[PDB]
């Protein structure tokens, strides 16, 4: 489980994404597509995107970025107590979406590089383990709901 001094590690540096929620978001879907070049298919918005400078300058990708951190950051501040939020997300990547868990765990490594180049000084190890931490759980429980429909595999 997270220790409430855990969860003071992520919720501070989370404190610090939330003052450039865009600026953020760009990075990270951008790291994400970089590196596993298989996630950029699951979107019809965005697959026409062909290099760096292209994701860069695209708004709706930037505007899909705060839509996603907005709502990882709603989660976090649950501390664990997500049920309602994360619910209804995993309902829609399982059945419309169709994410692997897998995508999942590329999007979380691609989050916490992000936060390790942007916050240094309050991303050392300690908090990189509360995050990692963090993401796990968030994993863990959209698997179980996953599994429940049918879609884990
Ligand atoms: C931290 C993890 C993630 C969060 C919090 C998140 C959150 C969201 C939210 C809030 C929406 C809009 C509401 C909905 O459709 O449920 C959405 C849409 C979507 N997400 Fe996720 N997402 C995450 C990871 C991913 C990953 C890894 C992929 C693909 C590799 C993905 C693919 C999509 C797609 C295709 C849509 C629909 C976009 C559109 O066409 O409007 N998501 N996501």
């Amino acid at each position: 489980v997270l220790s409430e001094g855990e969860w003071q590690l992520v919720l501070h540096v989370w404190a610090k994404v939330e003052a450039d929620v865009a600026g953020h978001g760009q990075d990270i879907l951008i790291r994400l597509f970089k590196s596993h070049p298989e996630t950029l298919e699951k979107f019809d918005r965005f697959k026409h995107l062909k290099t760096e400078a292209e994701m860069k300058a695209s708004e709706d990708l930037k505007k899909h970025g705060v839509t996603v951190l907005t709502a990882l950051g709603a989660i976090l501040k649950k501390k664990g107590h997500h049920e309602a939020e994360l619910k209804p997300l995993a309902q829609s990547h399982a059945t419309k979406h169709k994410i692997p868990i897998k995508y999942l765990e590329f999007i979380s490594e691609a989050i916490i590089h992000v936060l390790h180049s942007r916050h240094p000084g309050d991303f050392g190890a300690d908090a990189q383990g509360a995050m990692n931490k963090a993401l796990e759980l968030f994993r863990k429980d959209i698997a179980a709901k996953y599994k429940e429909l049918g879609y884990q595999g």
